[PDB]
């Protein structure tokens, strides 16, 4: 049960309101770094990860300064931040709604820590199934995993959705750098039959690898995307005998992966206490272990768990994802920014963003606290993003001019994988990371556009504010550690957003509702007669369809 | 010049105002279907393509009725929408701050109706260089274009960013049905050299096909990734020479086309008058002409053309981007939502909200009007999505839960291009469309959710409150007629929003900043030595970049 109600109730929200109609509202940060010449020292910390290697995180051209974050720092406090987060890491059922424990954190305790859930310790069980995907990535990697025919593997494809999709689609296309040639993954996800026949279009059977990822194991798209994959693999290869060489399953749900026809010796298993958001480590995480090898697979849990022990131990006023929490709070419930942008200047990250968009707004767009009370203030923000440079020439001319305050996060890696021509390119794409922020931050007042030649009503056209906010966090290159410590960091800044407003950031019922919401219309789409049990507006979109298909 | 200063400046603005307070603010949808018999017929336009087939467009679970959308029609006629668009149709240049006409809509001019610029009809002129696609691409599918050692083309990679770059991704990723095997396409972009790195890993310079698509030439980018491209291709052919066969440009410019090394009869022309998130349907579409053939490229054009002549010529309460886009302005303006969703029930258009990303927000995130003042009140939205059903599964719960009002847009065809089993996917996929609108709209009371077994404090987090809007669009099937028509509706839908708030939608003085922001960091990162030449910031995160850069 919780210790307060709403967010509203915490003494210092009203206190963070009265400061930002004093000094939040009109910030200036080029008054700030004015005022402060140890500005920079004081809101960049850097992180150090298990190998030594180093991220920096720079919040200095937020709006914030020494007394905001005294202030957010204590609110905080007082919305039992820690409180909560150690019951977490202690294992205790802090998923209030479905009666689980919020453990990912166990997921990536290569320390073996003692980690109990329900009394019981996790360490072992973790870290076996670790063992068995180390195995059998390891097998199918060096080729003695044989399809049917006797042939190594060349392709492996996840079948899978949402938690069980975007994770594997993201660390995959990040690490790719890591990959070896001729060993490829795809990712069949929609529903949409174009999904399963444009991958599967040029694959062969006889050297394809399947892997149905599904903590349910009955998901309707995924198992019957998974039945269409197991129908599409018995055109050639005929025998169901010959599915054990070419299926595996990810999941909690044994019972269902037998029922479906796979081997419980090629499941690789985890628990309840896994949310799909936060599943990559998990199981879920084997097609990453195929395609960059279990080594560097664990190498990203490492980062992870480093960035966790950060988490559990640093006093707030220098815990790094919280003082992203906090930042995230302050422009959502006291500027009203709805939203938030995530811009890689890294081609790699690029499904980056729409990760950071599932782990966001499934975690923390909920309208009810922990004492069970609807809110009365905002809570998730929409998140998104593409990749930089290319974002520069499209919506950021709306970031740098339009009317809307859109808090953002700039991500940089200073070496990189392919420095091409002497690192010609990764010099020009670290210029753009730093003039963008830089140009964001300082703006181009109207003495400045006259002076660069502009008369007449051109000028305010011309015109920048600055004073629009960014974070810069620069690694020294994207490794699988780094990733691993970055999405841990996003985990946590997620965990302490929702720890303020009070909601369970571990819940999904209107992701649990859409699972059970197409039945019922699914059976009316059979038989051609018109419908008219809905509104009159689904009424007329599903007799519209049915008089349109085919 | 404009015929007014702000939008706050029309009287139905005040007049929206009180019509939000009254009957908008607690807008019940359901309520409005059990008052109105006929709401569904009301507000549903059925808009013909011009190969007879029909797209629904259902605003009809919107937070609207007949009062609200005649004000909304009245604010249009006050904002001057019509002789805005008439004077973009004529040719006037109403992007006054470039001083140039906007003339995307001549590019599709299929029919050669007089539209002129500067008085001088184009029609002529934009069909010779379709012709020239025509020709070229043409040659390139049949084989009869060879490379420099007599191979026919199997690969063409477009380089290029922003403008130059998102339509040829999205269109071809969207109309990916209609492409032949062994004929394939590329894009470069990013500066990161990851992206060239990436790109050409597998390619052979013996029969690849580059098309620099650059609508200045002068990109730093474009060019920069050009140039490695022409290294890379002669680091196998070794002769210049053999560019010709391997190189084509699309471009306004020629002399830096030629100046750079690509013969003037490769070169796709087109005008200054296109705008770069405009211009898909010029040149700059070669790559899609290539992909799927000149005729599915000109079924495209065709299809746009039909949207225009819509928009052209239908009174405004009949016009259906017109009614786009007063929702948009009576959602950002009158609600405060900062955001719009757009989810494609599509996998081949699993780019489409990108694509509008720019569109939309480049074109209207702007602070200044075409009276050359300040705005007072909101202007260009923030837009995302991904397609579905994944969509679903992952920030479907803040869409379905959250605190935020989210306009949503909701796109389905009701004749897949992968009909498979028996069309047993495609039924799937469409009852989630339909289901997911209809719990938007009807929600889940506290009375259901305790039938539904609930008891306790679990009741209110189950709860769903409805009323959540949607526009739900319905397509035969997703041709190019039927994505050029769709294209063509958001960028009218554009149109309006940014008429209403009387801005330039057409100019882009943020991007054109950015592409002069990072020389001067370029040329400090070719040392290693600190810098202190700008903010603290700034300084600190080159100072670190130069530790840790390779
Ligand atoms: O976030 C979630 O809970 C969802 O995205 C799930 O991951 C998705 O519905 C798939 O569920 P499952 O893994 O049980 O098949
Ligand atoms: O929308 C824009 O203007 C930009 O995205 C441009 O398309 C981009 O900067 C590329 O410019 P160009 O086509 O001149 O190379
Ligand atoms: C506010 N924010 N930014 C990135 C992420 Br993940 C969240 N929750
Ligand atoms: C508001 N809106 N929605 C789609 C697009 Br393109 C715009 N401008």
């Amino acid at each position: 049960m919780a210790s307060f109600k709403l967010a509203t109730d915490l003494p210092e929200w009203k206190k963070l309101e009265e400061t930002y109609k004093s000094v939040g509202e009109k910030f200036s940060v080029r008054d700030a770094f004015a005022k402060d010449p140890k500005r920079f020292e004081e809101f960049s910390w850097i992180y150090k990860n298990y190998d030594d290697s180093k991220i920096l995180f720079d919040f200095s051209k937020n709006l914030v300064n020494k007394e905001i974050l005294d202030q957010l720092v204590t609110l905080a406090k007082e919305a039992g931040v820690e409180k909560l987060r150690d019951a977490m890491f202690a294992g205790d059922h802090i998923n209030t709604t479905e009666d689980r424990a919020v453990y990912h954190v166990a997921l990536r305790n290569r320390a073996l820590r003692k980690m109990p859930v329900d009394g019981k310790d996790t360490a072992q069980e973790v870290d076996d199934v670790l063992k068995h995907m180390k195995e059998f990535s390891d097998s199918i990697r060096d080729g003695s995993w044989t399809g049917y025919t006797g042939k190594s593997i060349t392709d492996v494809v996840n079948i899978g959705i949402g938690g069980s999709d975007l994770g594997p689609v993201m660390v995959t296309e990040a690490l790719k750098a890591y990959s070896k040639p001729g060993l490829n993954v795809h990712f069949i996800s929609n529903i949409d039959g174009t999904h399963t026949a444009e991958t599967l279009k040029n694959l062969n059977p006889e050297t394809t690898l399947f892997l149905i990822a599904s903590k349910t194991f009955t998901t309707a798209e995924t198992i019957t995307n998974a039945t269409s994959a197991k129908n599409w693999f018995l055109a050639t290869a005929k025998d169901s005998k010959h599915i054990a060489k070419h299926f595996a399953a990810l999941s909690t749900n044994e019972k269902e992966v037998v029922a479906f026809g796979i081997d419980a010796k090629n499941m690789f298993g985890f628990e309840s206490w896994v949310g799909g958001r936060y599943s990559v480590w998990s199981a879920i995480g084997l097609s990453v272990a195929i395609y960059i090898g279990f080594e560097n697979f664990n190498d990203f849990l490492k980062g992870a768990e480093a960035m966790d022990q950060h988490f559990l131990t640093t006093p707030l006023e220098n815990n790094i994802p919280v003082i992203g929490g906090l930042l995230s709070v302050w422009y959502n419930n006291f500027f009203g920014a709805q939203t938030h942008l995530v811009v890689p200047f890294d081609q790699y990250l690029h499904r980056f963003p729409a990760y950071l968009q599932q782990l966001s707004m499934e975690s923390n767009g909920k309208s009810v606290t922990r004492a069970n009370v609807f809110t009365n203030y905002q809570t998730g923000t929409i998140l998104f993003g593409e990749p930089a440079t290319n974002a520069q020439h499209s919506f950021f001319q709306l970031v740098h001019q339009g009317t809307k305050l859109i808090p953002a996060d700039f991500i940089l890696a200073a070496q990189s994988h392919n420095p091409i021509e002497k690192n010609l390119h990764q010099r020009m794409l670290a210029s753009n990371f730093f003039a963008q922020s830089e140009a964001l931050m300082v703006g181009k007042d109207e003495a400045k556009v006259k002076a660069e030649g502009a008369t007449g009503g051109l000028v305010p056209h011309k015109e920048f504010s600055g004073n629009r906010p960014t974070t810069s966090i620069l690694a020294q290159k994207i490794t699988p550690a780094t990733l691993g410590s970055l999405i841990a960091y996003y985990e946590h800044l997620t965990f302490t957003e929702g720890a303020i407003w009070n909601i369970n950031s571990f819940d999904q019922w209107g992701v649990e509702l859409g699972k059970v919401l197409a039945k019922v219309i699914g059976k009316e789409l059979d038989d051609k007669k018109a419908v008219a049990t809905h509104d009159a507006s689904t009424n007329g979109l599903i007799n519209q369809f049915k008089e349109w298909e085919e």
